[PDB]
């Protein structure tokens, strides 16, 4: 048993008052108000991002830990918040978006954020069974969270393995993928496979609350697994008792226009 599987253990063993004031104690949230209602009331000319997602990959490009670049595919896209920030990207030419909608999941949100006539949308697409195509930069935001480590860890494992095939069609692609238990050991076994084949590294944004573990794998990145994730569970540990409030912080706004 890992530091992660007693964090989600503690996690878990909190009452309702702890969790809601662990999950955002100390974390950095972007202000969403303004941007929530224009998407409510079917606003399509607006460039504030469509979800929580873009200032994630925003961060991790800003920081040097991703260089999006050329045909991008974003697999798993749900509202699009990767989909509309990498179209933005200058160096981006082309975004291929897929992901699954229907009952109980997010379809695409329709706006004309900047670059927006660059992307193409394909909901009802199960990117597990695709078969993959040419890309430059191959991105992945999926691992749907669950009380139960073990269904995380294996929901995690489906995700590298997607990674591998798309690494297997474009051994040069960048990759960014979420990678949801990063503890688990299958996870561990299946990090250092891509790692040493790949290069790459694992990073925690910001914006990520404490009750996720999601860390974000990154062949632009370095450092040992094993050693990232512990030091990330141990700061998730530590965080229990926390009574500071979120930094709240601004939304980003990545214009709107044709590119
Ligand atoms: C609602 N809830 C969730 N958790 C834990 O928190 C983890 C994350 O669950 P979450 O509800 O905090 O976020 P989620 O990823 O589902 O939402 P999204 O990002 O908008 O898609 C769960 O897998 C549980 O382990 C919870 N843990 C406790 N103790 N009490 C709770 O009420 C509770
Ligand atoms: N097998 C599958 N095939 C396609 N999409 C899937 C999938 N499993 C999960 N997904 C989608 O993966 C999405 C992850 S949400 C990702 C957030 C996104 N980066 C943003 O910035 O808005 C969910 O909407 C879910 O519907
Ligand atoms: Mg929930």
């Amino acid at each position: 048993m890992t530091l992660g599987d007693l964090w989600k253990r503690r996690l878990n063993n909190c009452t309702k008052e702890e969790f809601f004031a662990y999950r955002r104690t100390g974390i950095l949230e972007t202000e969403r108000d303004k941007a929530r209602e224009l998407l409510r009331k079917g606003e399509t000319n607006m460039g504030l991002a469509v979800s929580r997602g873009t200032a994630k990959l925003a961060w991790l490009e800003e920081r040097g830990y991703v260089n999006l670049k050329g045909e991008v595919v974003d697999l798993g896209c749900g509202r699009g918040g990767w989909s509309y920030y990498a179209a933005s990207r200058p160096a981006v030419m082309g975004v291929k978006a897929y992901t699954i909608g229907g009952k109980g999941h997010e379809a695409p949100k329709m706006v004309t954020s900047l670059g927006w006539n660059l992307i193409k949308f394909r909901a009802g697409m199960d990117v597990f069974t695709m078969q993959p195509h040419r890309a430059d930069t191959v991105m992945c935001d999926i691992g749907e969270s669950s009380p139960d480590a073990a269904i995380e860890g294996e929901r995690t494992r489906k995700v590298i393995l997607l990674m591998e095939q798309w690494k297997n069609r474009n051994p040069s692609a960048s990759c960014v993928f979420k990678v949801l238990a990063p503890y688990r050991p299958e996870v561990i076994e299946a990090l250092h496979r891509f790692q040493l084949q790949w290069g790459g590294g694992l990073v925690r944004t910001p914006f990520s609350r404490n009750s996720t573990h999601e860390m974000y794998y990154s062949t632009a990145i370095s450092g040992n697994i094993v050693n990232s994730v512990n030091v990330q569970s141990r700061k998730l540990l530590a965080r229990f008792g926390d009574q500071r409030g979120p930094i709240r912080v601004p939304e980003m706004d990545l214009g709107v226009g044709t590119r």
